[PDB]
């Protein structure tokens, strides 16, 4: 059983010729509205892969709030710990170009009101893995890890979007999951390139600031893992339509792989499979693949 | 009055990929080049009508009642089965914008009644509606006996037919280049607008040039947000000519509105009132 603690966002999406550079006005088409948020996406990702999942976070007392909560319940995620909030739900401004590269700006809304006291112990009882991200306040992330350990869950921190982390969080996490910008933020010096070797060396560096399994995602180059092994796990070759929610599929698939009892080798392959499929359909949450697609792609 | 025919938009800590500016603002205000130009005239104490399409969504209502509360006649604003700008802004006033035309793409020639043009002194147009509707709006303006002000913005190619049918052709340095060829590195901007040519070429903090042959200096101000500077200038110029001011005093009156727009954040909210622009005289 997995608990996901994190954000619920309404995604407002535009197809664009080209992502605007600073100062640029670009013309877009095909305006669309879908439930999203790193938290809600990772919960739904676990559900479509057939894992049992609860979601703990806040929606606002607006139309979107109901749509965010109902969306989750419909996918069969347990929404008993989704709390109603004065003011607006989270909203996200997404642009996607023809290569599937995106640009996202998030208005936190009710996600900013998820405080430590909002975390009851019964949401964590009997869960094997707690899955956290950073579209909620850092004091809430600390409490979630604490309550997670107290219940005997593995703490999976997806440190995204990019944010500075205090030692208290980095030291209390079983697995730290970051993309290259998050890895560079926390380490200083980017991998302005890949060799898969370069981000292994940075994932070894991030390893120094804790005692977790460290996982670094590389988009079209897959992922690396510094922990009980130092290894690269290649991407599945697919046609990428919209890269939105691919880290969410991957995070959610890693969580459920470890929940179900898979080792890291298997769970990371499973996760690259799921993150690859998410690139091949448009939109965030709607692109989240189902167990049988993911298993098809693994079987080859 | 002045008739404005063009766009209405609602203008609305980031996954970077491709990259966003490090800055945290957006929320909700009426915008679009048409709406902004109309509100500009209204805030400058001018009688003004807005002609264009909103959607059947909450925004559509908000845009309409928004323009109304500023003092714009919205009678001719047609509901449609809204245009949206996703605006990201950093603390240094730098912007990234993604526009979804919505209803604005559905404003077709047969949408323009001649009633709306009757008695008006200036028809003010931009290029945020289909080109065939701009053509219609010009033709109906000429019929009603109005001066047709084309603001050829945003940057787009135009045929000789359209260029030859307007009484004033308002452009910036990128649009000037688009229609002619080769950016004015300045004057050379005045020799480019004569290659165009009444043609008005805006130059930011260097003000505006004219030839039908003169340059009108910028009002020096603290530029925090250059958004809606073109809209305030366009709206103000349109109001100076409909008020019967000379071209020289109107272009000074445009620069003065233009400069005051730069001094406050956002688009429609930064548009100066009359008392403000008259003080800067
Ligand atoms: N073009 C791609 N081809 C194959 N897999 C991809 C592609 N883009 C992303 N992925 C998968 O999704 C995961 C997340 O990619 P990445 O861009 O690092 O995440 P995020 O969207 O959080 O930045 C990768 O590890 C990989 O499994
Ligand atoms: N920094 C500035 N200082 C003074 N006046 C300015 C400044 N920026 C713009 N303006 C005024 O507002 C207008 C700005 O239009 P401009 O920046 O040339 O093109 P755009 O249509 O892209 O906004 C007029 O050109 C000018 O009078």
């Amino acid at each position: 059983m997995i608990l996901v603690v994190g954000s619920l966002n309404m995604d407002l999406v535009l197809r664009v010729k080209r992502l605007p550079r600073p100062g640029e006005t670009v013309l877009g088409e095909d305006y669309q509205t879908h439930p999203g948020g790193k938290g809600a996406n990772q919960a739904v990702a676990i559900a479509r892969l057939g894992g049992k999942v609860r979601m703990l976070g806040r929606v606002g007392e607006d139309p979107f709030g109901q749509a965010l909560k109902s969306g989750l319940a419909q996918e069969g995620v347990d929404v008993a710990w989704v709390l109603e909030t004065p003011g607006p739900s989270g909203t996200a401004f997404i642009l996607v170009d023809p290569e599937g590269q995106n640009q996202i700006a998030v208005a936190p809304g009710a996600n900013a009101r998820l405080v430590p006291e909002d975390l009851p112990a019964t949401a964590f009882q009997g869960v094997g893995v707690v899955l956290l991200q950073l579209e909620i306040p850092l004091e809430t992330v600390v409490r979630a890890a604490a309550l997670g350990r107290k219940a005997g869950a593995r703490i999976l921190l997806n440190a995204a979007p990019a944010h500075a982390l205090p030692s208290e969080i980095l030291q209390s996490v079983d697995l730290l999951l970051v993309n290259e910008v998050e890895a560079a933020q926390l380490t200083e010096a980017s991998p302005p390139r890949t060799p898969e070797e370069a981000l292994a060396l940075a994932r070894q560096l991030r390893g120094r600031a804790p005692q977790a399994q460290v996982v670094l995602t590389l988009g079209a180059q897959g992922a690396v893992w510094s922990g009980t092994e130092e290894s690269h796990f290649p991407a599945f070759p697919v046609r990428a339509v919209d890269t939105t929610a691919a880290g969410d599929a991957f995070a959610g698939a890693l969580a459920l792989g470890l929940a179900e009892g898979q080792n890291m080798r298997a769970a990371l392959r499973f996760a690259n499979a799921a993150g690859a499929l998410a690139t091949t359909r448009p939109g965030a949450q709607p692109s989240l693949p189902f167990r049988d697609e993911v298993e098809a792609l693994l079987f080859g």
